[PDB]
């Protein structure tokens, strides 16, 4: 089957899955490959072709450092990237139903990784089962990553910052001119992203050349208030001119800075992003958004508060341990392959790691909010202590915020609480409900029997997929049909949320309220 888009034809391959048929385009390109003159800059819009582009495999994935801290473990390499590195990168993937659909809602799937990593080929994005279940279009992208994505000179076009964002919108935009011509919905477009995949879609909420690319939105683990997701104006120019120092680029024109790092070999740029954070910790962002007066006006927390931002649905969430995948990447005591029993002096050592600049007074009182036991004598205290205070300080409170803030324009927010541990989770079970496990379940990998996971996982994907597909499509996450709990808004007074888990789904209040006070009301002042 081959689909005439707005610059040729490209050529699609025929997916069997469940008895079924989906068509799958992988590959496509979206932009001009920004080499040469080109790196660092913005998108370039594609010239035509005259063949039959053959959109039969994953692209190259954008050039990004490999997590090397568990060589052969799949916990760790299953988000590693598998396609070819290559600053090549810029293409996307559709998957259609079969037979073609009328006009299908869009889902568009912005993947995460710090800004510094990712790909859209890994095999917990693909889309063929969202497709063929629930007959969506789904969507995908490769974005540029790390200082390749998001080196920024403010105002300086050879680097402006936020080009992986542009990327992302160029993408968008792309939906917007071409999906009708596969059977998609202009007008019914949500996307969805995870970690630093949320906190871009949260950005576009903000963009304002994003609003008339999309629909709705959905936030899984990650949202831009995160103090790891926006770089400040200071850190991008000192980090910029660390770069330059590391590669040798120190000039004073600051466009001939520009153009000495457009001579050097990707592989030198990726040694030296490392050091351009004078401390690091596992959830350093070393490139990532900036307030670049183009995609992003101001600072978005300001934007958040005075409500200048799309209007329309959100559905958020988090995950029950998100913070205990960082503490085996630097914690001094934490290993997958025990049981990460520490003490308090190992919990105070790790505060050090993970709050480098942060005062003695500042770190004691994140120790005195956690430590007061609800028992004081269980060996996991600190362990436990330590995993809630990264997960509610980096993900789960600057989530919560974020709802409140946008809700409170009117729009309908809908929460969610994932707490199931995979079945075929790798890692340990003291990490639990970790950081990104959530994904298979969006993506409805437990649908598929052959797999290892139970039938109770079946039923919670399959139900997690109807209410995904019922959110893009008419904005209200239910499940109508299987007696399924009602999901109620998230209003600002009562703050509902519905959790997700294999026995019983439930409505609860108020998530983290006494922990989210500290992170959110006090710590900012110190
Ligand atoms: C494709 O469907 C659209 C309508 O889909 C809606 O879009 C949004 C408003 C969304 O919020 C949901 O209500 C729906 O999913 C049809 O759009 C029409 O397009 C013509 C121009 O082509 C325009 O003049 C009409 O006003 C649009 N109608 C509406 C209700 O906005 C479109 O006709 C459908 N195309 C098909 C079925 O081939
Ligand atoms: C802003 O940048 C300076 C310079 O960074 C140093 O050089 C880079 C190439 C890279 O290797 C960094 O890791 C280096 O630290 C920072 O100042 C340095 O600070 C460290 C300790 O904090 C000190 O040992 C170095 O001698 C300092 N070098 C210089 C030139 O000042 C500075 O900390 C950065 N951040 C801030 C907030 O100023
Ligand atoms: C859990 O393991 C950590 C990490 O040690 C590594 O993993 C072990 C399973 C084993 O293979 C070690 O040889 C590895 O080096 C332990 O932390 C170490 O503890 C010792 C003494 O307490 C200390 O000298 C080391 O510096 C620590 N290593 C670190 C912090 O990286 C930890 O004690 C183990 N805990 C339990 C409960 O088994
Ligand atoms: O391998 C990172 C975990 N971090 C540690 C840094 C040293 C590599 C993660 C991939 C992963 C691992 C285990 C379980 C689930 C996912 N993906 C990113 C990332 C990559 C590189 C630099 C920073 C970050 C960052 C920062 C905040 C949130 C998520 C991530
Ligand atoms: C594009 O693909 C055309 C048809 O390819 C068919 O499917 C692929 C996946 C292969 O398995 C091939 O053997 C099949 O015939 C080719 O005829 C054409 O040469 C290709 N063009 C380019 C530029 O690759
Ligand atoms: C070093 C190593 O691979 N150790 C062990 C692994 C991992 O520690 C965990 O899966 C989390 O990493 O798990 C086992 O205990 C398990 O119960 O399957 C078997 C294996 O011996
Ligand atoms: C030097 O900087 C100026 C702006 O200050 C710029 O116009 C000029 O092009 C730069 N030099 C070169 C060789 O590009
Ligand atoms: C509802 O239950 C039936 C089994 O009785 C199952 O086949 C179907 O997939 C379920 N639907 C949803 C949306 O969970």
């Amino acid at each position: 089957i081959i689909i005439a888009t707005k610059n040729g034809k490209v050529r699609g391959m025929q997916l069997t899955v469940f008895g079924g048929t989906v068509t799958a385009f992988l590959g496509i390109p979206y932009a001009q490959p920004p080499l040469g003159r080109l790196r660092f800059k913005k998108p370039q819009s594609l010239t035509k072709w005259s063949d039959i582009w053959n959109a039969t495999k994953y692209a190259n994935s954008c050039c990004q450092n490999i997590d090397q801290s568990f060589p052969g473990f799949h916990g760790s390499e299953m988000w590693n990237p598998n396609t070819d590195l290559s600053e090549d990168c810029l293409y996307l993937n559709v998957w259609i139903p079969a037979p073609k659909p009328k006009n299908a809602t869009v889902l568009i799937w912005i993947y995460g990784g710090g800004f510094q990593t990712g790909t859209s080929s890994l095999h917990v994005y693909d889309g063929k089962f969202l497709a063929r279940v629930e007959r969506v279009i789904v969507v995908s992208m490769n974005y540029r990553v790390g200082a390749l994505g998001f080196l920024a000179l403010p105002g300086n076009p050879e680097a402006p910052g936020n080009m992986g964002l542009f990327d992302q919108q160029l993408a968008l935009q792309w939906v917007q001119k071409n999906i009708a011509a596969f059977g998609g919905n202009p007008k019914s477009v949500t996307l969805f992203g995870e970690s630093a995949g949320a906190a871009s879609v949260s950005l576009h909420l903000l963009s304002p050349g994003s609003h008339s690319l999309f629909t709705r939105a959905i936030l899984q683990s990650g949202s831009f208030n995160a103090p790891w997701a926006v770089t400040s104006l200071y850190e991008a120019r000192n980090r910029t001119l660390n770069l330059a120092k590391l590669t040798g680029c120190s000039r004073e024109n600051e466009t001939e800075i520009i153009k000495c790092l457009r001579n050097k070999d990707p592989q030198e740029i990726l040694l030296n992003e490392a050091f351009v954070v004078p401390y690091g910790t596992p959830l350093s962002v070393n490139f990532g958004p900036t307030v670049d007066g183009d995609f992003l006006t101001d600072m978005p927390d300001i934007l958040l508060e005075l409500g200048q931002f799309k209007k329309t649905q959100i559905l958020v969430g988090v995950n029950k341990d998100e913070g205990t995948a960082f503490l085996v990447y630097g914690a001094p005591g934490f290993s997958k392959d025990n049981n990460s029993i520490i003490t308090r002096k190992e919990f105070q050592e790790g505060l050090k790691i993970f709050f480098p600049g942060v005062s003695e007074f500042g770190k004691e009182s994140i120790l005195f909010h956690y430590t007061d036991w609800v028992d004081d004598q269980r060996p996991e205290n600190y362990r436990e202590a330590l995993g809630d205070v990264v997960g509610d300080y980096n993900f789960i409170c600057p989530a919560l915020e974020f709802t409140k803030k946008f809700s409170e324009w009117g729009n309908n927010a809908f929460f969610y609480y994932f707490e199931h541990r995979s079945s075929k989770l790798p890692w340990p079970e003291w990490m639990g409900v970790m950081h990104g496990y959530e994904i298979e379940f969006v993506f409805g990998l437990p649908l598929e029997r052959r797999d290892q996971y139970t039938k109770a996982e079946e039923i919670l994907s399959r139900s997690i997929v109807k209410r995904w597909a019922n959110f893009a499509k008419y904005g209200n996450p239910q499940e109508t049909q299987n007696q399924s709990t009602s999901w109620p808004v998230f209003k600002s007074t009562e703050q509902k949320y519905l959790t997700l888990n294999t026995e019983s789904t439930r409505i609860m209040t108020k998530l983290r309220a006494q922990q989210c006070r500290f992170w959110t009301s006090f710590f900012p002042k110190v």
